[PDB]
């Protein structure tokens, strides 16, 4: 016992589903001691070595231990394809080499539908008005939604995490909050819906005016 421990994070939904992004595996070592503060990586893709990971400079945390971090870089299909990626990681402080390996959420991906929906009844009586996005039947959950109004980035919003459902697929919702007035002067709304079992992992879905 004692010692350093790795950690494994996947690449971010949104950097997985744009091939003109880079999705990266992070390999997270913390617990590296003052004393042995050198850490080695080793990354395989289904077991086999790969070279291209960039290790970051060692960092040192506020309960004198260095968290010690590793990024590969992955190809678009490898990802999606679920090659699985292994972080092993090499310190003087282990008797012998520590491994984690993940993957995308094994199933079978199934295409979200988007509903969009402009204010409710109740809500048209308020000063702020809602724009609601429901996102239902998605696996995995890895997905992406975001806002436009009139093509250009609006911030106002926020998604719950995807929920899991009856079925086993995700569910969630996203809703984009502007001045009643915008609403109604009949600017345009869009929500921006990413999925891999969407085609292109572009999701359709209509825009919202008055
Ligand atoms: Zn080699
Ligand atoms: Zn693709
Ligand atoms: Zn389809």
């Amino acid at each position: 016992l004692g010692g350093p421990s790795v950690f494994l994070f996947p690449p971010k939904p949104k950097d997985t589903l744009m091939i003109s992004r880079t999705p990266e595996v992070t390999c997270v070592v913390v617990d590296v001691s003052q004393e042995d503060p050198e850490v080695q990586f080793n990354w395989y893709v289904d077991g086999v070595e790969v070279h291209n990971a960039k290790t970051k400079p060692r960092e040192e945390q506020f309960n004198s231990t260095y968290r010690v971090v590793s990024v590969l870089t992955v190809l678009h299909q490898d990802w999606l394809n679920g090659k699985e990626y292994k972080c092993k990681v090499s310190n003087k402080g282990l008797p012998s080499s520590i491994e984690k390996t993940i993957s995308k959420a094994k199933g079978q991906p199934r295409e979200p539908q988007v509903y969009t929906f402009p204010p409710s009844q109740e809500e048209m009586t308020k000063n702020q008005v809602s724009l609601r996005c429901l996102v239902k039947g998605f696996y995995p959950s890895d997905i992406a939604v975001e806002w436009e109004s009139n093509g250009q980035p609006e911030n106002n919003y926020k998604t719950t995490k995807p929920v899991l459902d009856s079925d086993g697929s995700f569910r969630l919702e996203s809703r984009l909050t502007v001045d009643k007035s915008r609403w109604q002067e009949g600017n345009v709304f869009s929500c921006s819906v990413m999925h891999e079992a969407c085609s292109w992992h572009l999701c359709k879905s209509l825009s919202l005016s008055l």
